[PDB]
C-alpha cells in the first residue's frame, strides 16, 4: 500500500533547480548526506543519556558507505535516531520551507549550490547525482518506512517490508548514467577526507568484491 504526496511548492522548485542547472562540483552531495547522518547520530546519542533503553534497537553509532556498481547505487547508512512517518510526510518539509526560500534568495545574491548545507536543506543535493532517491528509515516510536522520489514534484511513502533495520536511516542513491565516478573507492575516499575528516563517528567504506 503506497501513498503519493506532492512536494511543497518551494521544495519542488529547489529540486528542479538542483537537477537542471549546470553545476560541476557535484561531490558536495556526499558531505551533506554524511553531515545529515552525523546530526541523526548526535540526536539518538543525546537522548540515550537520559534514557539508555533508546539504544535497545542498536548500540553501535556509525556511518557506512556502500557503492554498488552493478545496481549503480551509492548507499549511505547511519544508525541515528531515524525518522517517523510524520517526519517523512510533514514535519521535516515544514521546517525546510524557510531554508528553501532563503537558499533560493541566496542563489541570486551571489551564493552557489555548494552552500546548501547552511540552509538546512543539504539532503536535496542528492539529486545532483541521483535520478532517484530511496530512503529506508526506522525510528524507535514508529514502524519501518520507505520514502522514494524521482523528483518531478511528487514522492511516495510506504511501510517497508524488506530487511528490518533496527534503527537509523538508509539513503539509496540511484545514480545518473554519467555520475558513476561516485561508485569508485578512491573517489569516495578523496571526498570523505576533504569534506568529512572531522565527523565524530566512524565512517566505513564498504569496498566491493
Ligand atoms: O536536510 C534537508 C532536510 N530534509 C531532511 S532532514 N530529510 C529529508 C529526507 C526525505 C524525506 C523526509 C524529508 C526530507
Amino acid at each position: 500500500e503506497v501513498e503519493t504526496f506532492a512536494f511543497q511548492a518551494e521544495i519542488a522548485q529547489l529540486m528542479s533547480l538542483i537537477i537542471n542547472t549546470f553545476y560541476s562540483n557535484k561531490e558536495i552531495f556526499l558531505r551533506e548526506l554524511i553531515s545529515n547522518s552525523s546530526d541523526a547520530l548526535d540526536k539518538i546519542r543525546y537522548e540515550s543519556l537520559t534514557d539508555p533503553s533508546k539504544l535497545d534497537s542498536g548500540k553501535e553509532l556509525h556511518i557506512n558507505l556502500i557503492p554498488n556498481k552493478q545496481d549503480r547505487t551509492l548507499t549511505i547508512v547511519d544508525t541515528g535516531i531515524g525518522m517517523t512517518k510524520a517526519d517523512l510526510i510533514n514535519n521535516l518539509g515544514t521546517i525546510a520551507k524557510s531554508g528553501t526560500k532563503a537558499f533560493m534568495e541566496a542563489l541570486q545574491a551571489g551564493a552557489d549550490i555548494s552552500m546548501i548545507g547552511q540552509f538546512g536543506v543539504g539532503f536535496y543535493s542528492a539529486y545532483l547525482v541521483a535520478e532517484k532517491v530511496t530512503v529506508i528509515t526506522k525510528h524507535n516510536d514508529d514502524e519501518q518506512y520507505a520514502w522514494e522520489s524521482s523528483a518531478g514534484g511528487s514522492f511516495t511513502v510506504r511501510t517497508d517490508t524488506g530487511e528490518p533495520m533496527g534503527r537509523g536511516t538508509k539513503v539509496i542513491l540511484h545514480l545518473k548514467e554519467d555520475q558513476t565516478e561516485y561508485l569508485e573507492e578512491r573517489r569516495i575516499k578523496e571526498i570523505v577526507k576533504k569534506h568529512s575528516q572531522f565527523i565524530g563517528y566512524p565512517i566505513t567504506l564498504f569496498v566491493e568484491k
